[PDB]
């Protein structure tokens, strides 16, 4: 069920395949961000989810540079899927940029979002 | 550089290996939690960094299943390499358990780690 | 727009007062978690916000202690009220257990809500 | 134990009182940020903790508006009060901006910090 087209409220796009064995593959196209066009993206998900009504757990990871831009950047989303008639994919995330180290401090922003297939 | 063998504070062990694409792939062992051995990790990382004394932004994702157990999780750790000093990898980190829907509010712990090599 | 009485999609009761100096005070009611009945809040928020449509910062704390049961934990809740049209509240939310330190590591939740009037 | 002056690594200072009932009150001074001068905070924490020798929760709220200037913004922190012989303050931190609905997405910066009673 996670192989697929994804999309989040802020208009961006994520296209995964789910290997058999636990691989996350694809690419992200953010609709926000300082980013152009589609984006690589790796991640993990659990191939063998609980047997009773819980959701899959997975997280991949987008490095924001491409052929066209770098935002010297890095996003991780933490979520889970859950299926059904309103199947989705319900993340936390955190969007690291390089920093110097006086700013590290600020290095990261933490949102969320949840991706829907429609 | 990011490629090498690097531990936390709890003694968790990070096997990574960085490619030039951007790709970030090894093992990752937990010193606590849920686990038991190696774990396959992705992830990806800025391959261009700024020359400007930033660090390099990463991210990368473990799913806690291996052939020995299963916990129903994913971390993701979203990061940046200072390739200072020792050079570091200073991380925050977004463990997703699959849950129930009535459980999901308890769903993701949130922590932060720095990796060394010693 | 901020003193009022605010619910999330939890369907936990938040009963907020503005006071002119920035301060928030008030209860909250928990409907999920290691919670009954209601906790003293206290917070802070911007009382002199930007005036171009900005979100009006804010945060508030509920230390899980009240004289019917006590979970060693406390949440902090990070976000802005947006007014206007429906009003609500959008928040991130930190949830830090009292634990030793060897489990320090998952002494924290994180999670997110939006608050609204219905 | 909690009620008094402390420290985190970036510079910054925290006075804290911790009441009987509860309550965190005091002033924040950040060494960071757009911030100048002091800044109320405000927040909970568990007065009657375990014994066992788990920690203290607690939160508080720091809207960055004081008399000097306003960041339209607030962190709150949310850890734990570890005493002893090396006493600290363990927590991590939510920083939200106010922002126009279009840019929400990036309201909010997240971190850690361990305060110590000496800097
Ligand atoms: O701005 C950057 O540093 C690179 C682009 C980041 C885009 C972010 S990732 C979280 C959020 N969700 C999206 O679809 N886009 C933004
Ligand atoms: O769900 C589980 O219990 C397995 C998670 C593995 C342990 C976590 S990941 C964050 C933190 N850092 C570590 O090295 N271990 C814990
Ligand atoms: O279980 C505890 O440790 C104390 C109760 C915490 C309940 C949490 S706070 C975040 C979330 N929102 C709610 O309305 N309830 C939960
Ligand atoms: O810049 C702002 O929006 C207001 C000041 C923010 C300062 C932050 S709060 C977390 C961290 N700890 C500090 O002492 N300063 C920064």
């Amino acid at each position: 069920g996670i192989t697929g087209t994804w999309y989040n409220q802020l208009g961006s796009t994520f296209i995964v395949t789910a290997g058999a064995d636990g691989a996350l593959t694809g690419t992200y196209e953010a609709a926000v961000g300082n980013a152009e066009s589609r984006y690589v993206l790796t991640g993990r998900y659990d191939s063998a989810p609980a047997t009773d009504g819980s959701g899959t757990a997975l997280g991949w990871t987008v490095a924001w540079k491409n052929n066209y831009r770098n935002a010297h950047s890095a996003t991780t989303w933490s979520g889970q899927y859950v299926g059904g008639a309103e199947a989705r994919i319900n993340t936390q995330w955190l969007l690291t940029s390089g920093t110097t180290e006086a700013n590290a401090w600020k290095s990261t922003l933490v949102g969320h979002a949840t991706f829907t297939k429609v």
